[PDB]
């Protein structure tokens, strides 16, 4: 099924193990991609656990990168949040 995640639940995934984040109300686990991500782990980590939409777009990310993101899609932002 799809499953949605609350800001809370996503928040708990900001550290040492699980880097989740929200881009455009869509939740992405990239925790295993930290080193792999050619923008550094640190910035992903720092932005983990919440809205990183503005950060993501402010940096800017190609079509490839946008499509890549979907491969790391776990679900969406809970309809209670938005
Ligand atoms: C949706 C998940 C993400 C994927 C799949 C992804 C993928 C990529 C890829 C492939 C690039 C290379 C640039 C391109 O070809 O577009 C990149 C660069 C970069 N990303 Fe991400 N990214 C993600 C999320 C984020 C987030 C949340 C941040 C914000 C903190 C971030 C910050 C950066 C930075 C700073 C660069 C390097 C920009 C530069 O120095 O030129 N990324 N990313």
């Amino acid at each position: 099924a799809v499953k949605y995640y609350t800001l809370e639940e996503i928040q708990k995934h900001n550290n040492s193990k699980s880097t989740w984040l929200i881009l455009h109300y869509k939740v992405y686990d990239l925790t295993k991609f930290l080193e792999e991500h050619p923008g550094g782990e640190a910035v992903l980590r720092a932005q983990a656990g919440g809205d990183a939409t503005a950060n993501f777009e402010a940096v800017g990310h190609s079509t490839d990168a946008r499509e890549l993101s979907k491969t790391f899609i776990i679900g969406e932002l809970h309809p209670d949040d938005r």
